[PDB]
C-alpha cells in the first residue's frame, strides 16, 4: 500500500543521492525551472525556432520571450535575426552556453560512471528492461 | 561503454514526456532550481536546521540563508523558534508554503495516475522491478 507521497519521497531521496554523486554548476543553480529546462531543450536537439520553444515549453508565446530574453540576458543563448523582416530565426547556443552545457554533461558522465560501479551486470539488465519497458510505454498513444 | 549525451537526451525526452502530463504552477515555474529544491526538502522531510539544509544541499551555511531568504519573500517558509526547546529554529512552511505544496503534489499524483493508465500488469512488473533493483543498488554499500 503505497501513496503519491511516498513515491515522491522515495524518488526525492533518490535525487539527493544523485546530488551527491553530482558536482557543482553555480550558474545552472541560479537559473529558474522554466529557463534550465528551454535551455537544456535547444543544448539537446539543436537550434530552435520560437515557435518551437513556445510549443514545447507546453507554455505562452509571451513566457517564451521572457524565458529566451533571460538566457540571453545570462549569456547561454542568442537569437540569430532573419535578415528578410528583423525577426528571430532560430534561438541558439552561444560559446558561453556551449561550455556551462559542457559542465552539465561532464559532471553527469561522473554520475552514471557512480551509479555504473554500484550495478552488477545483472543489476543492470533488470534496471535497463524496466527503463525501455517505461519509454516504450509512454511512446504509445 | 555508453555515451553521456546519448542517455541524457533520452532522460530529457522522458521529462518532457511527462511535463506534458503534469498540470503546471505559477509560483514552481518562477523559482529558482535549489529555491525549490530546499522547499521541497523542507515541504516532504519536515522543519529543518539551517544546519541539515546545508549539509543536505551539499552546500554552504551562506548559501542556505539566501536560498532560505528568497523563500521566505515568496512567503514559502519562515524560520521559527521550537516551543518546547526555545533556543533551536527550524524553517517551517508558511500557510502558504503548505498550500503550494498541496498543489505539487495534487499534480504529482494526476501525473502519476496518466502514467499507470499506459501500463498493462506486465509492464508495470517490468517497470516497477527496476525502479527497486535501482534504489536497492544505489542504497548498499
Ligand atoms: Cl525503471
Amino acid at each position: 500500500h503505497m501513496d503519491a507521497l511516498e513515491i515522491f519521497k522515495t524518488l526525492f531521496s533518490l535525487v539527493m543521492r544523485f546530488s551527491s554523486y553530482l558536482p557543482s554548476n553555480e550558474e545552472i543553480s541560479d537559473m529558474k525551472t522554466t529557463e534550465l529546462y528551454a535551455f537544456l531543450y535547444v543544448a539537446l536537439f539543436g537550434p530552435k525556432k520560437m515557435k518551437e520553444i513556445a510549443e514545447f515549453l507546453s507554455t505562452t508565446k509571451s513566457n517564451v520571450t521572457n524565458v529566451v530574453d533571460s538566457l540571453e540576458k545570462r549569456g547561454l543563448v542568442v537569437r540569430e535575426m532573419d535578415p528578410v523582416d528583423r525577426r528571430t530565426y532560430r534561438v541558439v547556443l552561444t560559446e558561453k552556453g556551449k561550455e556551462i552545457f559542457g559542465e552539465i554533461l561532464s559532471n553527469f558522465e561522473s554520475l552514471l560512471k557512480s551509479v555504473l560501479e554500484k550495478f552488477s551486470e545483472e543489476d543492470f539488465k533488470v534496471v535497463s528492461e524496466g527503463f525501455n519497458r517505461m519509454v516504450e510505454a509512454l511512446s504509445r498513444e
